[PDB]
């Protein structure tokens, strides 16, 4: 049984890969204590990509998709079913791993019985931005979520513990294009209790090279997952999470802006309903836990009232 | 008939009454020319608070409450039907007089006619603040309300003349916890003429030591019902302005004025809001224009009894 | 058949009258080739306003309306029906043309084979201000609406092609006191292409509930749409979406939402400027200029308490 899983899938990468899997490779870990798992969506750009794939043969463990899934869900699923480690470490493909990665994060994670670790994330180029407050205390043993900024640093780039996926049947879910990794890191932190944090090192590098109705299900998804937690049974702190997570969509969502957008009024009143129908199945006892910049915004939204959510954006 | 009646209610104060009393005691004023009345509201302090007013039997009347009413109303109400003076002046058990308060404030009322006098006041120590822009163009013999800011000033820690109080049959009411103090002095001042501002000395010191709105929204109403219904400001214009005025007070420094952006549960807000609403929508819109107009938005938010607006307002002033 | 019929209707002038009556005779265009029809609105001031005009029998054509109708339209309409000329030119009682005025729009207009020629405006005043943009770039032979802010300048102090005029029947319209000028205005442009600036002189100097308002806002619209020139629907958006930044920017009480008028008032005139504008596709919308995007839907929403925070936040 080996510490690690990397997880990685691919689709299109072409020569960039290289440097992807070389990251991997070359680990302080001893190399018989971790595996890479790749997992090719189906790539079309005439072999290129199976082809750099192909010169690691006997190095990493590799299955191809029959079909293009579209996204890393189903993907990553297959590596998870492939591993049998103690942690898995999922990895996108364009992104690098610092050479002492796995080994810091695993010996950290073993010795505060972590289930899910978090390294400290660099960024290479202009594009996606990557958490920083979670990482501005320093290395933290056994983190809060709310206290160390958990909810703004979702992503599935960790090291999660494989037994918490294995024994709460965690997958990752296909319903929509985006937010499924969020949902993912929600499920964990909700069936877990022990997550530390690693800033030694920027020891994951970030390579930067339409109705609403699938994401907001996913959403959806997130807030049950909350207030359905066996580890975060009081109902209060149900609310505190409930409320951390508003915020943190409100900060960051997909199509935050939407409101005075040049999107369509009929496209506006169709996404505006959707997210009104999703945040009114969360109890209002969250929204005193909710930073007070958006208490208009967000009963905006409650309201289902696309002036007031206009009005609510020219004021933040 | 004595000259001024001091009603005082108290309610387990302790030893800290002995400055108050002391202070009321030590007047300027002939001693025989007026009377403290000191009403308990059943205080069950173990005896403590007793015991203070025991010690000066025979200097003043004195009423227990059998029990406790909650608020300064019923004790007041009950040293109103006890007092045959000239004037009475309503001061709070923790507060002080100045020495020459009674004198200097009937001397400034008796000389002007005055139906009510108000006498600049002091604070000790962090907590409630006092009125300011009222005192700000020294003594006035005929003060006006909106003029002098009396609207501003509603307490009833004033001295006010017993007929008017006698004829027009104002009491303190008792259907809220708050407001009652306003609505009275708005009713004596509704149903009187004469109105008198003294800021020699800070004749009054306050000292500060270290619900879903029916019963508030109903009280306020009273106040709007004082404005339309006097008999001294008989004009439709006039009230036009009180209404107006005291609108813009109450937006300034109304209860829980900002409510709607506050960590209060949702359905409370609403049902705060619907009293709101449907109290100041008894009000004449031809107050409206008498409203400082920075609240020109809340105010029409209110009428409308939208949420949403009424936060917008407030975050855009 | 002359060259150009001015066309000036007058209510109760007075001695001011003199100043621009001198300023159209004094034309360096051949006095043969122009007329000056007067058309005076049943003034009341003691025979003063007509007094002035007398004093040019012989040199200009006059009639008198036997009721005063209120506004210009109908004196300009009666003006319209006299002129058997090749182009009219509107002129205001108070206003002022600069001497070579009629001489340099209508060669410009002749050379360009113009259907409406607009020169400079002028002021003398505080008052009314005068359009500015369209001037901007100097002489256009051949104009466009939009990139030559023609819709900022829609009064019917120019000089217009008869021919368009009496082929198309447009007439001033009579259902409200304003706005009528850029009704006359708009009817003319979406019937006709060719549009020139001249800009080499000061050439005109303007000396200084809704039910009715609403309605002609909504011809401008009906207009706009119905152009058999602007036949595209999606140009049409464009001229629309461009007319309701006009209408936002300079429109009658465009602030009215946080004005001392009366509620019921402003209720009433909202429901007006609501039924109007819902009746103008949303397409339109895009073209917008964006800092009205929220004030825009607020009058589609007929939300009187959103329109005066979009008012609050420009
Ligand atoms: O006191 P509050 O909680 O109200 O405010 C928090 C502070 O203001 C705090 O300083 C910041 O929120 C912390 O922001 P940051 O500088 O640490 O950056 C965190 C951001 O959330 C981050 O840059 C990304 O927006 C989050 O990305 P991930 O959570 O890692 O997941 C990617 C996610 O966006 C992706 O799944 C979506 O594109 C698809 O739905
Ligand atoms: O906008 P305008 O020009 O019309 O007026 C605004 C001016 O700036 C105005 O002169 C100032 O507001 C006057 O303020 P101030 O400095 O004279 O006094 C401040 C307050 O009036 C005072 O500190 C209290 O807030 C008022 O309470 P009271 O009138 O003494 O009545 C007690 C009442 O609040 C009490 O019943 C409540 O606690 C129960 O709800
Ligand atoms: O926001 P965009 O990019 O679409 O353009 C905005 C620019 O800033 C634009 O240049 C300005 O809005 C307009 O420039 P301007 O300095 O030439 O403005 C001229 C005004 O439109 C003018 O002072 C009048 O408002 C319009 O005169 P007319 O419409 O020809 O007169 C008849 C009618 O408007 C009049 O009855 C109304 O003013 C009565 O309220
Ligand atoms: C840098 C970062 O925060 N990454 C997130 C970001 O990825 P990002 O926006 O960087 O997009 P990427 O190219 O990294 O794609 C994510 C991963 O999914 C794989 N892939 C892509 C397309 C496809 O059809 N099939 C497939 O398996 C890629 O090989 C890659 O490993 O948004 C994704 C979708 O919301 C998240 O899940 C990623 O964790
Ligand atoms: C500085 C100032 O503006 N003071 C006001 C403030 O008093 P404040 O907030 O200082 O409250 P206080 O304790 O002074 O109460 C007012 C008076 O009521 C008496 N009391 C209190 C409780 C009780 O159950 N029974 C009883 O009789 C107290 O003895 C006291 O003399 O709010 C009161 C309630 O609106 C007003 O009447 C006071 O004018
Ligand atoms: C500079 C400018 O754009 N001015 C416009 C403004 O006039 P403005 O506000 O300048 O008012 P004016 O004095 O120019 O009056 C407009 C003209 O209409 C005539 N008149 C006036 C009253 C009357 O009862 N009968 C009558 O015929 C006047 O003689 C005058 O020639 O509004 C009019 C109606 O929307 C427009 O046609 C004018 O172009
Ligand atoms: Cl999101
Ligand atoms: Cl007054
Ligand atoms: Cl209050
Ligand atoms: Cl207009
Ligand atoms: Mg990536
Ligand atoms: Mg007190
Ligand atoms: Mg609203
Ligand atoms: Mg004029």
């Amino acid at each position: 049984m080996k510490k690690v899983s990397v997880i990685m899938p691919t689709f299109n990468n072409g020569e960039k890969l290289h440097r992807t899997i070389s990251s991997v490779l070359n680990q302080t870990m001893k190399s018989t204590d971790y595996e890479l798992i790749i997992i090719d969506d189906h790539s079309n750009d005439n072999g290129e990509t199976l082809n750099v794939i192909k010169k690691y043969k006997g190095l990493v463990r590799f299955k191809q998709l029959k079909k293009n899934s579209g996204n890393a869900s189903v993907p990553r699923n297959t590596g998870l079913k492939m591993s049998k480690a103690e942690y898995v470490f999922f990895l996108d493909s364009d992104d690098l791993l610092h050479e002492r990665a796995l080994e810091d994060l695993y010996n950290y994670g073993k010795e505060n019985n972590s289930d899910l670790i978090i390294g400290k994330y660099g960024v290479e180029g202009k594009g996606r931005s990557v958490p920083k407050a979670i990482f501005e205390k320093g290395n933290v043993a056994k983190a809060d979520i709310i206290d160390n900024s958990i909810f703004y640093a979702l992503s599935v780039l960790k090291m999660f513990k494989k037994s918490v996926i294995d024994k709460n049947k965690i997958k990752f879910k296909t319903f929509s294009k985006t937010a499924e990794d969020q949902l993912f890191t929600i499920e964990f932190l909700m069936n877990s209790k022990n997550y530390s944090i690693k800033t030694d090192y920027e020891y994951y590098i970030v390579v930067n090279d339409s109705t609403g109705n699938q994401y907001f299900a996913t959403i959806n998804e997130i807030y049950k997952a909350i207030y359905k937690s066996p580890i975060y049974k009081n109902q209060e702190k149900r609310h505190q999470l409930a409320g951390k997570y508003t915020t943190r969509l409100l900060r960051h969502g997909q199509k935050k802006n939407f409101a005075n957008s040049k999107m369509k009024y009929e496209d506006k009143i169709e996404w505006l309903n959707n997210f009104s129908k999703t945040i009114n199945k969360v109890p209002r006892d969250s929204d005193k836990y909710v930073t007070q910049i958006f208490n208009l915004k967000l009963e905006a939204i409650r309201q289902n009232d696309l002036l007031a959510v206009m009005i609510a954006d020219k004021l933040l």
